[PDB]
């Protein structure tokens, strides 16, 4: 019933930009905590950017600071990841994850979307 759907991936040239979107149904992002994850070739999945529940503070992995921006659009119940100045090292499967509003083991996860930087 709860669905996170990602879009906005594909192939881009180094130096370009992409916007990832994460659209939820059966669930409202609200002020819940959420994050964007990525799994690069040969690597474990790692957290790239997130928003806290408490105080709605954005945070970023050092490797993306100053280049990526997370934003939340309550009217659209959609969270975005704006990726600027993309590097080949950014190539990966990107995932969004959101905290459920009530008690639960586990988050809600999108399906993942491929971002390839040439
Ligand atoms: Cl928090």
């Amino acid at each position: 019933q709860v669905q996170l759907v990602e879009s906005g991936g594909g192939l881009v040239q180094a130096g370009g930009s992409l916007r990832l979107s994460c659209a939820a149904s059966g669930y409202i992002f609200g002020r819940n905590a959420m994050g964007w994850y990525r799994q690069a070739p040969g690597k474990e999945r790692e957290l790239v950017a997130g928003i806290t529940r408490r105080g709605s503070i954005t945070y970023y992995a050092d490797s993306v600071k100053g280049r990526f921006t997370i934003s939340r659009d309550n009217a659209k119940n959609t969270v975005y990841l704006q990726m600027n100045s993309l590097k080949p090292e950014d190539t990966a499967v990107y995932y969004c994850a959101a905290d459920p509003a009530s008690p639960a083991y586990g988050d809600y996860w999108g399906q993942g979307t491929q971002v390839t930087v040439s």
